[PDB]
């Protein structure tokens, strides 16, 4: 495999995380101001500590007065899903998309030789990949 | 309720929508353009006639070089999920959002009295409501 993720991932500057000290508004504000569903949960050395996303935040697993009320608190590490699948850089990009077009992720995390979350690859740009 | 879908949706003119005549190509293209996982099918009267995804589009329901022979046709209408779920937008704003918590769907179209798409109703679109 000569096109690798690195290649075609979100990077991190572009990425918006959580920390697992986040609480659910902040995270909610934030998947509201940055348009998304769901975030990568690092620690303070910028390792990837878990994944949380709008159905763990408003604990959907219920209606608009609940969120009224829930928004006024338990946080994202009690929150999120731990130690989700990850690839790397170097990772080929075949193996990526075969991940995120035999199963049902359409986000897979991308981190380094040390463990930090360096990007996040998702289905789109693997269709992108594709386009370009 | 007092809250209506009409308030916090996705306006018509910011859609993203697709034809039944629209090919997978640009589709997934439009995808990629514009960050998104799926549009709202509509015919050339506005109409709404489905919903089509990522998923439906590349067929998942399969690897990278399946899609780059994929992209070189069957169209959108023998994809897309006909005839979804709907709300008006004089609907509560409770009521979508009991929808949108209460099961899988994170988006509702949105309809006038005439069965013209003129919206989309969001589960973040309900967070931002009980945000602002």
């Amino acid at each position: 495999g000569v096109y690798t993720v690195g290649e075609f991932m979100t990077k991190k500057e572009d990425l918006h995380v959580v920390k697992p000290t986040t609480t659910v508004d902040e995270a909610l504000e934030l998947l509201v101001e940055n348009r998304i569903t769901g975030f990568p949960v690092i620690d303070e050395d910028w390792k990837l500590v878990g994944l949380v996303s709008d159905y763990d935040l408003l604990a959907l697993d219920t209606w608009k007065t609940f969120n009224a009320v829930q928004k006024l608190g338990k946080l994202v590490g009690d929150l999120m899903t731990p130690a989700p699948l990850v690839v790397e850089e170097k990772t080929n990009l075949e193996d990526a998309a075969k991940i995120l077009l035999e199963t049902k992720y359409r986000r897979l995390p991308v981190v380094d030789s040390d463990g930090k979350l360096v990007g996040i690859i998702t289905r789109g740009n693997v269709v992108r990949a594709a386009l370009q």
